[PDB]
């Protein structure tokens, strides 16, 4: 049908909105502690003390796939990332600087993406 194109259309635009945030969020962490999953090979222990686990690299693949069907859906994952370091990682680490860091500057980013989320529909 016309309208399931038209729909495929607004989610590849979507995809493509989403694609241009994650690399603006991802500028956020130039050292790159989010950019891959935490190793179960080195943190053998880490599914005892996170169920979700959530990373950069596995947001693209969903992403590409076109399987973030809104922004809400992609923020849970970017929240993920966050919230999961600052359980595991304590306070005075490196890590956990880096996700209040990522936090605080990937703000920005989400409130502007959500304003052309909501104009463009």
């Amino acid at each position: 049908s016309m309208e399931q194109v038209a729909m495929e259309l607004r989610l590849t635009e979507l995809t493509r909105l989403l694609r241009s945030v994650l690399d603006q969020l991802q500028d956020k962490d130039p050292a790159r502690i989010f950019a891959q999953p935490v190793s179960l090979k080195e943190v053998p222990d880490y599914l005892d003390h996170i169920k979700h686990p959530m990373d950069f690299a596995t947001m693209r693949k969903r992403l590409e796939a076109q399987g973030y069907k809104n922004l809400h859906e992609f923020e849970e994952d970017f929240d993920l990332i966050i919230d999961n370091c600052m359980k595991y990682n304590a306070r005075d680490t490196v890590f956990y600087r880096a996700a209040v860091r990522l936090r605080d500057q990937g703000g920005v980013v989400l409130r502007q993406a959500r304003r052309e989320v909501d104009s463009i529909g």
